[PDB]
């Protein structure tokens, strides 16, 4: 696929926001990822002990996790789409490392989409969001056939 400038320039407008916090967005997302699809949690040995949410918050090493995630994510974004190299070491590391599967990418897609939804409404409004889903889809395409290459597929 190939987002037209237009939809990397919505991608990256909403994206200009979450960096003025990029910890409390990283909180916010992952933990939305572990309510709602708990089985993800068990794919980090180092949190999957965390038992609420108040602990989840309180915990600095999540929150150090979530601005690892976020930081990689946003240096692939700001790419638009030329992000091959960003990619390799990133598809190696979850495919042979931690074995996250397609599934679990989708999952923290749709948790990335419903907290950019609830904290930035005016700079996330139906196109935006659409934009965002692209650019997403396109990532996961993209480490998919990595994977695939990797010998993981999964
Ligand atoms: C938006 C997609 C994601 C990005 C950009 C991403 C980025 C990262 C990066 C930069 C690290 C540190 C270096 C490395 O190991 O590669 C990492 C580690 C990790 N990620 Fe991902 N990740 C994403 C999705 C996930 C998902 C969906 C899962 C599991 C459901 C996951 C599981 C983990 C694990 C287990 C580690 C190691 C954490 C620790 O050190 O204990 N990642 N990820």
């Amino acid at each position: 696929m190939v987002l037209s400038e237009g939809e990397w320039q919505l991608v990256l407008h909403v994206w200009a926001k979450v960096e003025a916090d990029v910890a409390g967005h990283g909180q916010d997302i992952l933990i939305r990822l572990f309510k709602s699809h708990p089985e993800t949690l068990e794919k980090f040995d180092r949190f999957k002990h965390l038992k609420t949410e108040a602990e989840m918050k309180a915990s600095e090493d999540l929150k150090k996790l979530g601005v690892t995630v976020l930081t990689a994510l946003g240096a692939i974004l700001k790419k638009k789409g030329h992000h091959e190299a960003e990619l390799k070491p990133l598809a190696q590391s979850h495919a042979t490392k931690h074995k996250i599967p397609i599934k679990y990418l989708e999952f923290i897609s749709e948790a990335i989409i419903h907290v950019l939804h609830s904290r930035h409404p005016g700079n996330f409004g139906a196109d935006a969001q659409g934009a965002m889903n692209k650019a997403l889809e396109l990532f996961r395409k993209d480490i998919a056939a990595k994977y695939k290459e990797l010998g993981y597929q999964g």
